């Protein structure tokens, strides 16, 4: 069973899953400070529900929202849009690029307990539990970033909930006893080299990407190398979405099933492989595994 914002779900209920999406983010809060310009909360919820119902109509069944407490996560909003659009949503714990003072001073043991609190107890006073750990990294490795990755690895070891991060790191995860099949390492264009992707893929890590046709061909290259079981999919292939710039692109959150899947079909990626990367791989990733 996977923790969603409306409660636990079985593996088989997850279906077609996007694994690194952005409903919540930095900018939604300013609707509280300035609704005259940005619109009401109800209008934001309405825009989000409409976009998710279109993604649902195109075939998306589950999305993983990777916003964290320090990057604008709003799990009560996620639960409302999940119910209205009939799309499962997995919430994340973790930390973003530049966390507050009060978090930058914590030990690995303390940060582990923070992540575990949001996985085992709930987020804030909502009772909604996170189903993934997101660790956003800036650039140059720093001791605090290594500390956060270690805390995430330990929370994953305790609960079996997967970790998703950005580009070394693999030695830290293995340092802590965590199987690579619990970790998705996301790569940007500056780290897109197919050689690096296959290297991490051969060691058991899941691979994410954060033009879109050239990203899709990188995916095909990875498949052609035999690594289809290590691939996760996300609307991030179109554009580097984040808490800075959320998913709410004339295809909206339906971009993957309406544009990328037909294109991969045109390039000859077979049906069983496409079902593997959109259904089997994310279900195996999200399913808590010790
Ligand atoms: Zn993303």
């Amino acid at each position: 069973r996977i923790n969603t914002v409306r409660g636990p779900i079985t593996i088989s209920e997850a279906g077609f899953t996007l694994t690194h999406e952005h409903i919540c983010g930095s900018s939604a809060g300013f609707l509280r400070a300035w609704p005259e310009f940005f619109g009401s909360r109800a209008a934001l919820v309405e825009k989000a529900v409409r976009g998710l119902r279109r993604a649902r109509a195109a075939g998306v069944r589950t999305i993983v929202d990777v916003s964290t407490f320090d990057a604008g996560r709003d799990v009560s909003l996620l639960a409302e849009v999940s119910r209205a659009a009939d799309v499962h949503i997995v919430a994340a714990t973790g930390l973003w690029e530049d966390p507050p003072l009060s978090m930058r001073l914590r030990s690995v043991e303390e940060l582990t307990q923070f992540f575990l609190r949001e996985i085992q107890y709930g987020i804030e006073d909502t009772g909604i539990r996170a189903g993934i750990i997101k660790v956003a990294t800036q650039g140059k490795a720093t001791p605090f970033q290594e500390l956060v990755l270690r805390a995430a690895a330990r929370a994953s070891l305790a609960t079996g909930v997967p970790v998703t991060t950005h580009t070394q790191q693999a030695a830290i995860f293995e340092s802590e006893g965590l199987s690579p099949s619990r970790v998705c390492i996301g790569h940007s264009d500056d780290t897109d080299d197919l050689s690096y992707l296959t290297a991490l893929a051969a060691r058991g890590y899941l691979i994410g990407l954060d033009s879109w046709q050239t990203r899709a061909l990188l995916i095909k290259a990875l498949i052609d190398q035999g690594y289809m079981k290590q691939i996760l999919v996300s609307n991030d292939w179109l554009f580097g979405f984040s808490s800075y710039v959320t998913n709410i692109n004339p295809d909206g959150m339906a971009f993957i099933p309406l544009r990328v899947i037909p294109f991969l079909r045109e390039k000859g990626v077979p049906q069983e492989t496409l079902a593997g990367i959109t259904v089997t791989n994310p279900a195996r990733f999200l399913s808590p595994t010790l």
